[PDB]
C-alpha cells in the first residue's frame, strides 16, 4: 500500500515523530528535513525531494539563494542581532517605500502576525471606531464577518454598522494565496465602501508582496490601501514584518526594535527579484503549471481542477479541469475532498520524490524551471494511478 | 551642553537618522549600531559602548556567545530555514518540557506576540468563555482590566464576571520585567481565583524564562499555570516563541511551521545557561548593582531609587535610595520624571561610553562582571553631576 511504502521510506521520520509526540499535541507522520538547497530538500533518511512548498511562500528565490546567503553571512559577521537603529534597516525601508506607492512611512514588526494586529490597533486609533470587518474563511465582539465575493452582504454590513467600522482588512487572491478565491472586484468595492463610510482599508500583502509583481498586488488592483501588511518575501524570507501606509495614518505611531540580519536578507532578495525579473518569470511558470495539470486531468479522464493565480496553484478534486468559474469554491459548494484520499496523495508524491503543501497547494520559486513542472506532471500521473489502485478516487463531478 | 556634545559624538547616527525620518514616522536621534560582541557594541561612528540593554532581555548570554554562534553556524550550513518537522526543534522542545514542570506539551510560534495571542484563543476554546482578565499598565470588549496588587478589585471583578472569564494572564515581576512592580502574592491569589471560577491562569514568562532561574518564575512562585508563554532567552535569543502548558488544555490544538536555526541557538543557550550556573550569577550581579546604585545616590545626597529584582534594575527619580516598599510605583503615585532630564541622562551616559534602556532600565548578562557594574556606578556619578550642571535635577523627594 501507499501507507506501508511511505512508512518504509521514512523510518527516520517515524523515529523522530515518536519523540515529537511526547512533547507536542497530537494522521500519518510528517517529514523530518535535514538539508535544503535550490528547489530540493533532504529528509533524515537521506531521501531527496523536489520541493514545491518549502517556506509557505517566504522563499520566492528558493532555498539558500547565493546572493541572499552572502548578505546574511556578512551581516552575521558584525554580531548585531537586534537594533532599533541600523543602516541596513533604513536601506530595507527605502526599498519598501520605493516599491509600494501607498507606503509613505513604515514600521518594522517581529512577525506577520504582529503586523496585522498592529494594523488593526492603528486603524482603531486613527478612526476612534471599534469594529473591524474581515472576510470569512470557514462557514471578537468588534469583529464583523462577510463571505468572499458577497457584495450585497458587505453593503448591508456597512449600512447597518459602517460608522463604527474602523477598517476593512482583506488578503488579495484569497485565503492562503487563493485556496478560497476572492475576486479583485470584491476588494475594489470593499475599498470604496470603506472610504465612503470613513473606514480604513488594510491590504494584507504578506504573501503577495514581492511575489505577484514589483509593486504589490495593490498596483494590480489599482487600489491605494491606507495600510499594507508585509512579511515573508518582503523580509528576504527571514523572520519579521512591516506595517506601511499613509503618512497621516502612520502618524498615530508617533517591544520589538529591529533585525539587521533580516534587513540584509531583504535587501539582497528584493534587489535580486527586481534585477532578475523574477515575478514575471514565476507568474509565467504558474500559468504553465496550471495549464499542464489541467491537461493531465483531462487526459486521464478525471474531474479534478488545478486553480489559482500568479506563482501558485491549488487542487480541487470534483470539478472538471475545463472549469473557468471558481465561484463554487468561493461559495463552499464543492464537496470536501476525502481526507484519506488527500493524505494518500501527499504520501504517494513523497514516494515519487516530490513534496507539495496542505491539501494540494504549490508555490513556485525563481529557481524552478519548466522542466521541474513537467516532472511534477509526470509524478502526478503516477500518483493518480496509485490512488485509483486503492479505490480512493471518485469520478462523479 | 550634553545635547551638543552628544550630536558631535554621533554625527554618523545623525546622518542615518535623517534617512530614517524620510521613511518612518517621527526627541534626540537614536544610536545607529554597526557591531556588537560580548558586552560591548560599536556605533556607526566607531564609538564603543558598554551595553546594559541590547536585546531587551533576549541576550542572557551576551552578544554572540561562542557556543550559541557555533550552533547557529552549523545549522545554517544545512540550509533549512523553516520546517514543521526537524530534529533540532524536537530537542529544543525536550529542554522546555524538562525545565518547566507545568509544560507537558508545547507548540512553537513565530514570536512572543503570537504566543500570548495563541494563549488567549486556546483559553477561550478550552473554557468556552469570552472574557480575558489582564493587569493594567497605564492608568477590547471582552477585556477586563485590574490594577497591579489590587486584590480587592480582582475579587470584585471575579464576583461580577468570573463565570465568563476564560483566563487571567499576567507577566511576573511586573510590566517590562518590573518597571511597574507586581507582587508574587497578587499573582498567586489571581491564580487561585482563576481556578475557583473555572478560568485558566496564563503566565507570561517571555522575559523571566531562562533568566530568573532554571525552572521559570513559576517554580519560584509555587504556581502551576495552565499555559506558559516563552520566547527570547528560551529561544536562544533568536526570533520565535513557545506556548506550553497542561496536556488537556494544549489538546485543543489537536501558518508558522518551525525554525531549526532558532532551535539550534536555543539548545546551545539553554545548555550553557544550565551548565554555567548563569541564572544564579546574574541574579547575584543584579542584587549587587541595585545596592551599589542606591549607595551612590545616598553618597551624592540624591533622592533617586534603583529598584527591581533578579538580573534587572530600574530607576525612579524622586524616591529616596533607602526605600524598601515600591508600592508608590505600583500605585502610580510617584511623579513622572522630567522627560528632558531622562533624555539628557541617556545622552550623557552615551558620552561616557555606556548605554542603558528606556527611562533608566538595565539587563545583566552572563558576560557582565562586577567590574562592569562598578564602571556603570562611576559613570552614573559623572552623569548625575552633568544633570545638575544643567539644572535638570530636583531634590524634593
Amino acid at each position: 500500500s501507499i501507507l506501508n511504502d511511505y512508512k518504509r521510506k521514512t523510518e527516520g521520520s517515524v523515529f523522530w515523530a515518536q519523540r515529537a509526540r511526547s512533547v507536542m499535541p497530537d494522521d500519518p507522520h510528517g517529514l523530518f528535513i535535514s538539508d535544503a538547497q535550490g528547489v530540493h530538500k533532504t529528509d533524515v533518511d537521506g531521501n531527496v525531494y523536489l520541493d514545491f512548498f518549502g517556506g509557505h511562500g517566504a522563499l520566492v528565490l528558493g532555498h539558500g539563494h547565493p546572493r541572499v546567503n552572502a548578505a546574511i553571512a556578512e551581516a552575521l559577521s558584525h554580531g548585531v542581532q537586534y537594533a532599533a537603529s541600523h543602516p541596513l534597516e533604513v536601506r530595507w525601508a527605502e526599498r519598501i517605500v520605493a516599491a509600494f506607492p501607498s507606503i509613505r512611512k513604515l514600521r518594522f514588526t517581529g512577525s506577520g502576525t504582529e503586523t496585522t494586529l498592529l494594523a488593526l490597533r492603528v486603524a482603531r486609533a486613527f478612526t476612534g471606531r471599534r469594529m473591524i470587518l474581515r472576510i470569512a474563511t470557514h462557514y471578537a465582539k468588534n469583529t464583523l464577518l462577510i463571505r468572499p465575493d458577497d457584495i450585497e452582504g458587505m453593503r448591508e454590513v456597512f449600512a447597518q454598522h459602517g460608522s463604527d467600522i474602523a477598517a476593512f482588512i482583506a488578503e488579495p487572491v484569497g485565503s492562503h494565496f487563493g485556496v478560497t478565491p476572492v475576486s479583485d472586484s470584491f476588494l475594489r468595492e470593499g475599498a470604496e465602501l470603506a472610504r465612503q463610510y470613513g473606514a480604513l482599508f488594510i491590504l494584507d500583502e504578506v504573501i503577495s508582496g514581492f511575489r505577484v509583481g514589483n509593486h504589490g498586488m495593490q498596483a494590480l488592483l489599482d487600489v491605494q490601501p491606507d495600510l499594507t501588511c508585509l512579511a515573508k518575501a518582503s523580509a528576504g524570507g527571514l523572520p519579521g514584518g512591516i506595517l506601511g501606509g499613509r503618512e497621516d495614518v502612520m502618524g498615530v505611531l508617533s517591544t520589538f526594535t529591529g533585525n539587521p540580519i533580516t534587513a540584509a536578507a531583504a535587501i539582497a532578495a528584493i534587489d535580486t527579484i527586481l534585477e532578475d525579473d523574477v515575478c514575471a518569470k514565476i507568474n509565467d511558470l504558474g500559468q504553465f503549471a496550471r495549464e499542464a495539470m489541467n491537461h493531465l486531468f483531462a487526459r486521464k479522464g478525471l474531474n479534478w481542477l488545478a486553480y489559482g493565480r500568479f506563482s501558485g496553484f491549488h487542487l480541487m478534486p470534483g470539478l472538471p479541469p475545463n472549469t473557468t468559474d471558481t465561484g463554487s469554491i468561493t461559495r463552499a459548494e464543492v464537496a470536501r475532498p476525502d481526507v484519506k484520499m488527500i493524505a494518500a496523495m501527499r504520501m504517494a508524491l513523497i514516494l515519487e520524490g516530490v513534496d507539495i503543501g496542505g491539501r494540494g497547494s504549490v508555490f513556485l520559486s525563481a529557481q524552478h524551471e519548466r522542466e521541474h513542472v513537467e516532472h511534477l506532471v509526470t509524478t502526478f500521473d503516477r500518483v493518480l494511478d496509485r490512488l485509483a489502485d486503492e479505490n480512493l478516487l471518485s469520478w462523479q463531478p
